[PDB]
């Protein structure tokens, strides 16, 4: 079945020495790393097929301009979406949601409506929304946490009302790994007639993502943090709502000096500029490489690699976990008093790689009341042996400075 | 000493076949093909050096900050900027021009203004001019072509009044190789109090570019035209002017449910999102490899591949040429009442890549009442060969089709 060492040797990153000692990446949810067919893929198109793609009649133009649809096409049969032309190729997660906000949001948001968020969600899946409801007049309004990490279900029927457009809505927590209850929340929206757009950024590397059976509006996830290039993100909007959708800014069609400027239609229509072919062929890869590994096979095993971590944890003293018994792919702590900067420059000095801060996620460290947390992502490339460190490392902190 | 040998030696596309015939590449002014030096940089990080960029304190996060934030300079230094600090990672030349009509033009330009554009402009540096004079009722005007390719620069001071606010103009057109006259432009348009927004996406491969001498208050160019990866491109402003900036849409600072939002200084406030790394990797070894070969080489093996061919091109019966004498970089053409597309697909058929079409150049056909061009891109790695067979090939479809 699944083989942690088989998929470990396609990662060439993972033989780096970071102050002199191999490195335990445990940071795949700020960015993964990417194997060896995703980094060629990209290389080999640079090498043999390269040619700008906006409707050039040469073959070289012509091949790459095809490489490039068939890369929306496998990013559709990824998500189970209906048709490829629900797909938009964005620069990122966050400038997917802004699209939404700004082609969408400015054309159905008026004074007086309100808006849904979440306390857990990352930062680019609360400004648009905020920026928002001050161009038109509306109000954002948030369902709260609860200790464990979870959201408060049983708010929502208050939150929602008839002046409800629309619920912004993380699948995973970034932080706490929780997944939200998609299908419950998109149900009860949609009966109040509002859209739902979902923030998938952590929720499309650990397991099977269908927008059909979600019936989600939006759908939104990043291209770096599935294995693949910077630069390259997925944005879903339903064949209705996108045909809809109002230009922004392939995209400019015909521009007259006496009769003005008309753009091409959806999704082209929100690909301006010239795109970035290779993170395309690079993200189709990574793709490819997932699915040839299977996301159940890869949930299996990234849910018995938690399962352990979780167990070995109790035994570190004065150890401090937020999030739910049932997290995906992070594990968010804080150890004793210490500051979670000074817990991350020990644990990077014995060679291991975690996040600390606030992670984009500032409204989710207020309510916990705390500046910062520690956090480790256990991804498919990860082992015992990294665990191991980690905890033998928190148990070695805790040991040095109290 | 310039070798165009030894330069193709590093393009491994150009080895390559298309419809059973050698390559001849003569469309990188739609975009440029890249050397092995530029391609291994990106795949080298990604294989040794990959990590989150944001502020990440451990040792691979931080080491490909350092690598990000040396590129700016080195970008810095390719345009003789001040400081490294006036320039901004942008999407790509339409996403930069956007940037500065947005955040810039929104706060400076206001009912009963004006601003001034050319005939031959690129759409991306038409349509963002039009949209903002129709957001705030302000003029948009248009200085006027002679029928040699060039601008009727007799007009400027005409157009200039005390009400106009910016200049937007090209220094090189993408179609007729025509390079504005820049340093005059500029002294007239600060004389009114303007500000001037080059749009350099087709120069800066060509010769060296000077920020400071030209006192530019805005340049903008693509990294895919200057042999470098896709998805990446430069914003130059002025500091005062950068500094002044507000935002529109690390980028994000602080963000409180209670207090709204806080956004980091220029020019980080206008890289939102994940940086693409991979893509300004890349970028840096193009202007390594740029600067090592010596943009003044370039520009004269370029210049003396332009008068071969111009002079070859002599013997083409019904070819007409549109643009100066002193082109750069591209060839106009039409052969004879034959449709552009039909002859860029012939020359095909002959392994040689040109673009036919309107070229985002709507504006400049109708002036010279044609619905479309051919254009030949004469690059530092094309060749005498290549010309050769460009000639022969429109013989071939004059003495076929008439
Ligand atoms: C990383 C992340 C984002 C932002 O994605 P970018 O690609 O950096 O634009 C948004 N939401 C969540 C939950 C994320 O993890
Ligand atoms: C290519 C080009 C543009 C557009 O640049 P992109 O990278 O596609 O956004 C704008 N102006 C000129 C003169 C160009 O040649």
């Amino acid at each position: 079945i699944f083989s942690v060492d088989k998929v470990r040797a396609d990662f060439p990153v993972l033989s780096r020495e970071v102050n002199g000692l191999p490195l335990a990446y445990l940071d795949s949810a700020a960015s993964a790393q990417k194997p060896s067919q995703v980094i060629d893929a990209e290389a080999e198109f640079y090498r043999h097929g390269y040619a700008a793609v906006h409707r050039g009649i040469h073959t070289l133009s012509a091949q790459a301009t095809e490489k490039m649809e068939n890369v929306r096409k496998r990013a559709s049969l990824f998500i189970n979406a209906r048709s490829a032309e629900e797909l938009v190729f964005v620069r990122g997660t966050t400038e997917g949601i802004n699209l939404v906000a700004n082609s969408w949001g400015n054309s159905n948001v008026r004074a007086g409506d309100n808006i849904i968020i979440s306390q857990m969600e990352h930062h680019a899946n609360i400004v648009p929304w905020q920026m928002l409801c001050a161009r038109v007049g509306a109000e954002l309004r948030v369902i709260p946490l609860n200790p464990d990490g979870t959201l408060q279900l049983e708010t929502l029927p208050t939150l929602f009302d008839e002046k409800t457009r629309l619920l912004a809505i993380t699948h995973v927590s970034n932080v706490l790994g929780t997944e939200n209850p998609l299908a419950e929340m998109i149900t009860l929206a949609h009966q109040h007639g509002a859209k739902v757009l979902v923030d998938g950024a952590q929720a499309v590397m650990h397991h099977p993502v269908d927008v059909q059976a979600l019936d989600c509006d939006f759908y939104v996830f990043s291209g770096h943090k599935l294995y693949g290039p910077t630069g390259i993100g997925i944005l879903y909007v339903k064949e209705a709502l996108l045909q809809e959708m109002p230009p922004w800014e392939s995209m400019i069609a015909t521009v007259s000096l006496s009769e003005g400027t008309t753009w091409t239609k959806a999704p082209w229509r929100f690909e301006a500029g010239t795109p970035n072919t290779g993170g395309i062929i690079g993200l189709g890869a990574a793709l490819e490489y997932v699915s040839a590994l299977g996301l159940n096979n890869i949930a299996e095993y990234e849910q018995n690699l938690m399962h352990y971590a979780l167990s070995q944890l109790e035994s570190v003293p004065d150890l401090t976990l937020y999030g739910p018994q049932n997290r995906l792919g992070v594990i968010a702590f804080n150890l004793g008093k210490h500051h979670a900067y000074d817990v991350g420059s020990f644990l990077d000095n014995y060679g291991i790689a975690v996040r600390t801060g606030h992670h984009c996620a500032m409204p989710l460290m207020a309510y916990y009341n705390v500046p910062a947390m520690c956090r480790a992502s256990l991804a498919m490339y990860n082992t015992h042996e990294e665990v191991d460190r980690l905890v033998t490392g928190l148990q070695r902190i805790h040991r040095l400075l109290g």
